[PDB]
C-alpha cells in the first residue's frame, strides 16, 4: 500500500524567523543546521497529475536524489494528511515502474506518463532541523527558506513544519499550542506543490468563493453532517486569510463571515452538542474578531496569538472530535441517526424565523436583523445539500439578495428580495 504523510504547516511572517529559530533551540532536540533542497517537480500539459491532487518530485540532497509521489488526502487547516511513496534513486531520473499500482487512479501507469511529463516548477530552499519527542510520539520540526519557482514566476517560502515520524496526531497539536504563545505564525493550507502549480498558470490572482451549499454523503450520520460543516467552515477560513494576507482587502469580510460560519454550525448542533463543549473555543474566536475589527494590517490581524490561538483551537476541537465525550446517551443517539432526516427539521425551524422576521417592511430597523438573517442562511447552507441544488440555491439567492442590500443600503434591492423571498415556497419534504 501507501505510507501516510502527517504534518502541520505554518507559514511564518518573515520579521519573526529569528526569533522563531531561537526559541525552537529552548525546546532541547537533535539540532541539525540548514541543508539546501532542490526539488523538481513533473506535470503534463493536460495537468493530469494536478487533476488528482497528485504531485511528483525529484528531491536532490547535496547530490543524493529521491522520486516522491503524494496523492489526494486531507488538508485541515494546517493539518496535510496525504499518502505518500518514496523511492531512492542512483541519479535524477524518474522511474514510474518503482511506484505500486495503487498509486494510479486505474490501478496502471498511463502508457505515455513518462514520455509527456516535463519539468514544471522547482523548489530550492534551506532546511534547519530539530527532532524532539512529545509524549510516546516523535515529530521533525523542520523551518524552510528559499523559493518556489515556475519559469519567470516565483514567490518566497519561509514556513514551518511539525511532521509526525510517528505516534499520535495530538502529540503534534500539543507541540503548537506552546509555539502559538508568540507572533509570527499562521496555519497554511496550500503545499509547496499547490504553490507551484498556481505560479505555472501565470500567478493569477485568486478570486473570492462565497459558501455555497454543503452536500453530504446519501447516508450520512448527524456526526457526519456535523464533520462537513466544520471542515467547510475551517477550509473557508483559510482560503480566505490567505487571500487577505496576500492583498486582497474584500477578503477580510469573508474572514469574518467563516468565523460566523463556525459560530452557526454550533448553534446548529447545539441540541446534541453541549454549549460547554465549545466554551473557551468561542472565547478565542471573540478575541480573534474583535483583533480582525480593530487591525490597521492584515499581516499584523492575521498573524496575531488571538488569530493564532482561535484557529490552532478549531483545528485541534475539530480533528480531535473534542464533542464526543460530552454527549449523554440521548445524544449519542440523535449524532447517530440520518443527517437528511436532522435536516428536514431545521429547515422548517430556520424557514419560520426567516418568515416570522421578514413578512413585514422594516424601515429603518433592517440593519439590527442583520446577525439573525446571516445565522439563517448559514445554516440553511449546511442543511439544504439532499436537494436539487439548482431549485436549492435559487430559494436561498433570495434571501442573500436581502442580506446584502441590507448590508450596503440598498433601499430598493432590499424591498425587491424581501418580496421574492416571502412569495417563494419550501423545496424540502
Ligand atoms: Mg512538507
Ligand atoms: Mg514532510
Amino acid at each position: 500500500a501507501m505510507a501516510q504523510e502527517i504534518e502541520l504547516k505554518f507559514i511564518v511572517n518573515h520579521s519573526a524567523v529569528e526569533a522563531l529559530r531561537d526559541h525552537l533551540n529552548t525546546l532541547g532536540g537533535e539540532h541539525h543546521d540548514p541543508v539546501q533542497l532542490l526539488n523538481i517537480y513533473y506535470e503534463t500539459p493536460d495537468n493530469w497529475l494536478r487533476g488528482h491532487d497528485m504531485g511528483l518530485r525529484i528531491r536532490g540532497e547535496n547530490g543524493r536524489y529521491e522520486m516522491t509521489m503524494k496523492v489526494a488526502g486531507r488538508v485541515t487547516g494546517g493539518l496535510h494528511q496525504r499518502p505518500e511513496y518514496n523511492v531512492a534513486l542512483s541519479e535524477p531520473t524518474l522511474d514510474l515502474a518503482q511506484l505500486p499500482t495503487e498509486v494510479w487512479p486505474n490501478g496502471e501507469l498511463p502508457a505515455d506518463l513518462a514520455s509527456r511529463v516535463q519539468p514544471l516548477f522547482s523548489t530550492d530552499f534551506y532546511r534547519e532541523k530539530w527532532l524532539v519527542a512529545v509524549d510516546d510520539s516523535r515529530i521533525e520540526i523542520a523551518l524552510d527558506q528559499g523559493e518556489v519557482k515556475a519559469g519567470e514566476f516565483a514567490e518566497p517560502i519561509c514556513e514551518l513544519e511539525l511532521e509526525l515520524l510517528s505516534g499520535d496526531t495530538r502529540a503534534v497539536l500539543k507541540l503548537a499550542n506552546q509555539l502559538v504563545s508568540q507572533t509570527g505564525l499562521r496555519q497554511g493550507s496550500l503545499s509547496k506543490a499547490a504553490r507551484g502549480y498556481h505560479l505555472a498558470q501565470g500567478n493569477p490572482a485568486r478570486e473570492i468563493k462565497p459558501t455555497t451549499i454543503l452536500h453530504v454523503a446519501a447516508k450520512a450520520d448527524v456526526e457526519q453532517g456535523l464533520e462537513a460543516a466544520f471542515e467547510l467552515a475551517l477550509a473557508q477560513w483559510q482560503y480566505h486569510e490567505e487571500l487577505w494576507v496576500r492583498g486582497n482587502d474584500a477578503a477580510k469580510e469573508q474572514v469574518l463571515a467563516a468565523i460566523g460560519l463556525v459560530r452557526h454550525a454550533l448553534m446548529l448542533f447545539g441540541g446534541i452538542v453541549p454549549r460547554k463543549a465549545s466554551t473557551h473555543l468561542r472565547d478565542l474566536l471573540t478575541q480573534c474578531e474583535a483583533t480582525i475589527a480593530s487591525a490597521v494590517s492584515a499581516v499584523t490581524a492575521v498573524y496575531s496569538t488571538e488569530t493564532a490561538m482561535a484557529k490552532l483551537a478549531l483545528t485541534e476541537w475539530l480533528v480531535s472530535k473534542a464533542w464526543q465525550p460530552f454527549l449523554d446517551a440521548k445524544a449519542q443517539g440523535k449524532i447517530s441517526d440520518s443527517f437528511k432526516r436532522f435536516a428536514d427539521i431545521h429547515l422548517s425551524r430556520h424557514a419560520a424565523e426567516l418568515k416570522s422576521v421578514f413578512c413585514q417592511p422594516l424601515g429603518d430597523r433592517y440593519h439590527d436583523q442583520l446577525p439573525r438573517l446571516t445565522r439563517d442562511i448559514d445554516s440553511i447552507l449546511l442543511l439544504a445539500g439532499y436537494y436539487d441544488p439548482v431549485v436549492a440555491q435559487a430559494w436561498l439567492e433570495n434571501w442573500q439578495g436581502l442580506r446584502h442590500a441590507i448590508a450596503t443600503g440598498q433601499r430598493i434591492e432590499i424591498e425587491h428580495f424581501r418580496n421574492e423571498a416571502n412569495n417563494q415556497e419550501p423545496f424540502w419534504l
